[PDB]
């Protein structure tokens, strides 16, 4: 399945170009996008091809400058990260989550 092939891909990427780096996007219909970054400046495209919000953005950002991880996880909301956490298990390869989205909580009654 498209889930698979872009997994071995993003190794394939790193393995060949070690100083480059592998964006990742969680589809809420459990489809998956590949993407190929070397920059900040690269990571303002992908912005708006993935239509990633503008607080999330900026921690794909600050993920580069600490460059600690093999590939990076767009997990919007808790509901995409369910899916990124299960990837992690079975990819073997270490993935950094990347969380932020406007909604606050509150409790009522």
């Amino acid at each position: 399945g498209e889930d698979d092939e872009i997994l071995q891909r993003a190794k394939d990427i790193l393995k060949e170009d070690p100083n480059r780096k592998i964006l990742i996007i969680l589809n809420p219909d459990g489809k998956i996008e590949l993407y190929e970054v070397t920059s900040e400046e690269d990571i303002k495209r992908i912005a708006k091809k993935a239509g990633i919000s503008e607080e999330l953005l900026r921690r794909i950002l600050q993920s580069f400058r600490d460059g600690q991880y093999d590939l990076f996880f767009i997990a919007k909301t808790e509901d995409d990260e369910r899916r990124a956490r299960e990837l992690k298990e079975r990819m073997g390869k270490p993935v950094e989550i990347l969380r932020g989205s406007l909604e606050h909580h509150h409790h009522h009654h």
